[PDB]
């Protein structure tokens, strides 16, 4: 009647299972191409649960079991941002975007490539990893202090609990509610006699500021991550490389990005995705245009409030189209 695993064997087996299950969940949710069928995932998941039941000391923050929800907070702790979560300078016309490029070329002394990306209209978040393990999820708040919503963000399946390398990084992006889930949620709320959400941003914000993680788990949320606070531990030397690297290490990144070799290509991208806007399952409020090379971003620097190497081109609001 002796238990088959010693503590030491269970510890090693738990490590293997968490790594394997995190890999399979990433394939399933983020890559959308699972290498194993659900019953194989479920079988390994149950094995891990049984180990954690027998040996509770083996429950770690990177464990897949820590997603399910159940935890209920009394309130959110403040989450300071040591590196500010800044807002970009804005543009609205062709004139503004070509003027941006003129100012960039004035500073750099040559034409420059731009990394062009969709400005995702959700709740801005920062995800902190230490030794490749998810340790803190935070809202932007005012950009200097937000709310610690780590447990809520664990329920968001696209958020990785571990990375493919044991680096310490602070990763910035957006958490949003897909449009199709937003409209379904409002109908559900209508039927439950609850106030409806004005728009998907409010629904994502409301969802992530619930204290009971079980309720947050019921909501459908997703993420796109696009940069980090400090590139030290990273190998990327350009914004486009940065996006590929974040993707490689486990983050969901937006597939619509494009590296533009001229301002004309930048303008054509803006036009392309203004048209495509309606066809996307997530809301965007514009296009972000960034000087691609980090050496050049470093040369341009920042103003008192914003980068001099990036601009946000704003569309009309989602309600208006
Ligand atoms: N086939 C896979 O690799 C894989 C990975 C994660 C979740 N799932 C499925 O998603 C559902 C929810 O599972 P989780 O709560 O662990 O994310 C289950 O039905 C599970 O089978 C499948
Ligand atoms: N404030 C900012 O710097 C940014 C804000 C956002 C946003 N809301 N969505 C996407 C991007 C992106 N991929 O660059 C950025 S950059
Ligand atoms: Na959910
Ligand atoms: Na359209």
């Amino acid at each position: 009647e002796q238990q088959p695993l010693t503590l030491t064997a269970a510890t090693t087996r738990a490590q293997e299972l968490r790594k394997q299950l995190n890999q399979y969940s990433h394939e399933y949710y983020v890559k959308d191409q699972p290498s194993v069928e659900d019953y194989v995932y479920d079988r390994l998941y149950k094995e891990l649960v049984d180990i954690e039941t027998e040996f509770p000391d083996l429950i770690t923050p990177d464990s897949p079991t820590q997603r399910v929800g159940g935890k209920v907070l009394s309130g959110f702790e403040k989450a300071p941002h040591d590196i500010p979560m800044y807002s970009l300078n804005d543009g609205f016309s062709k004139e503004d975007i070509f003027a941006f490029d003129e100012r960039v070329r004035k500073a750099i002394g040559k034409p420059v490539a731009y990394c062009c990306e969709l400005k995702i209209d959700g709740l801005a978040i920062s995800l902190r990893y230490e030794n490749g393990v998810f340790v803190r999820g935070a809202t932007r708040g005012d950009g200097t202090v937000g709310e610690n919503i780590t447990e809520n963000l664990r329920t968001v399946r696209s958020v990785p609990m571990r990375l493919t390398e044991p680096i310490s990084v602070e990763v910035r992006g957006e958490c949003y509610m897909p449009k199709q889930s937003f409209v379904a949620l409002n109908e559900e709320r209508e039927e439950n006699g609850q106030d409806i959400f004005a728009n998907p941003r409010n629904a994502a914000a409301g969802s992530l500021r619930q204290l009971d993680t079980k309720i947050v788990a019921k909501r459908n949320l997703n993420t796109f991550l696009y940069t980090v606070a400090d590139f030290g531990p990273m190998k990327a030397k350009t914004q486009f490389e940065a996006l590929e690297e974040l993707s490689a290490i486990g983050f969901r990144t937006n597939p619509e990005r494009q590296l533009c070799q001229s301002i004309d290509e930048v303008w054509a991208y803006i036009e392309e995705y203004h048209e495509k806007r309606s066809t996307l399952p997530y809301e965007i409020d514009g296009i972000v245009i960034k000087v691609n090379e980090f050496a050049l971003q470093d040369e341009l620097g920042f103003t008192v409030k914003a980068p001099r190497w990036a601009i946000a081109y704003k569309f009309p609001p989602e309600e208006a189209e």
